[PDB]
């Protein structure tokens, strides 16, 4: 169906692990941005609370990226748990199969919120057994109506084919820009937004990082 | 050397308020000595709960988060949860070698374990996880992973894991009772067998705990 707008085209990933850096350095880049990805490293350190710390302050789309990866039973938990505490959408990983991925659309559905399905990582080690699972792990999603998917910068040719297996109207994000190598532009000619995290919050001024990577994709 | 269970039997603690998960827990305390808590209950209540069931019931706190990143940022998760008491870790295999490698190299860090997933007990499992498990765990065989997790639902590819593993390795096995699983069909290949909601929402988890013992008692 119709998809989610991520303001400039980039999501800033919050990985960051106490609150006062997180929340400090998410206000340095606020203008820029809004729609955060906030994920275990945050989210283990400081609670669960903290999402919706981040929707209050910043008035921002919150994606957990949780990459869930259980039996279905125990990702409706996850997944309830995690809307409970106002994530408007949750990364799924697909290798676990169709029932995993459908009990996350379950409770999706039910709360009014996105699922998000991982199909392809942006890590080496993405190659021994992701990688050739990943187109399989795409149509998978297609076939059930997902809407929104993730996948690497860092493979440009695999990105590629992943929009390819998904199509025009489906939304897709991409990690690995800027510390893992992959670059903004050229991810953007097949994902709708990007996904940035220590080059934005480790950069010595987050606020010239972010708007040093939207001069580049203006 | 690997750990010890007592009476082979792990709980899954998968409640999702304190109370309960508290409550429950006590109930069966005199049967265990190792607990797995997953995100059910720590998304619900805070990861400071792996100390307080360490405190209320001095037990072994296995942390089910199947972590399932890149390396990076498995280091991160795996940091946080020794940090919060977690005795040992269960991390996914399919993300590959280097995020494995993330995690044993922070449990080696900070005196803990790492529990490899090799396959899971889901009919899913088989759609890609079925065809990967062999060389995953093959892959953290030849890491020097000690620790292993695979399904008491498919008793053909837990002995199949057993073989690749090794009698040395210690294996855990999770799909007993709920999902249809075994214990002593299951622990003839598992070091231990992991139980969830056959025992918390049993009427009487003490009982329910108190009958798996007693169907296992021989060995
Ligand atoms: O394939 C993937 C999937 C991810 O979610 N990620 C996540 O995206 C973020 C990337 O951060 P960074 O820009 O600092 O490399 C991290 O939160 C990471 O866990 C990734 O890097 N690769
Ligand atoms: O392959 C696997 C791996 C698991 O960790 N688990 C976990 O083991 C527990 C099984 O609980 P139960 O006995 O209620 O089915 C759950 O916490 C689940 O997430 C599993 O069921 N299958």
């Amino acid at each position: 169906v119709d998809v989610m707008d991520v303001m400039n085209r980039l999501i800033l990933a919050m990985d960051l692990m106490n609150r006062d850096d997180a929340l400090r350095v998410t206000g340095e880049v606020r203008e820029y941005i809004d729609t955060v990805k906030i994920g275990y490293p945050l989210v283990l350190s400081e609670g669960m609370d903290i999402i919706a710390e981040f929707r209050k302050r910043f008035g921002c789309r919150i994606i957990a990226d949780f990459k869930v990866a259980d039996i279905p039973e125990t990702n409706e938990k996850i997944c309830r748990a995690t809307f409970k505490a106002g994530a408007d959408a949750i990364i799924v990983h697909g290798f676990p199969g169709a029932d995993s991925v459908r009990a996350c659309l379950n409770v999706a559905e039910e709360m009014g919120r996105e699922v998000f399905l991982l199909t392809e990582m942006s890590h080496p080690g993405a190659e021994m057994f992701i990688q050739g699972a990943a187109d399989e792990i795409a149509r998978m999603g297609v076939d059930l109506g997902v809407k929104n998917y993730v996948g690497p910068s860092t493979a440009p040719e695999r990105l590629s084919r992943l929009r390819e297996i998904i199509g025009q109207d489906s939304f897709l994000i991409s990690p690995g820009v800027g510390a893992q190598g992959g670059d903004p532009g050229e991810t953007l000619r097949f994902a709708d937004a990007i996904i940035v995290g220590a080059s934005i919050y480790l950069a010595d001024n987050p606020a010239a990082a972010a708007a040093g990577i939207i001069e580049s994709i203006k």
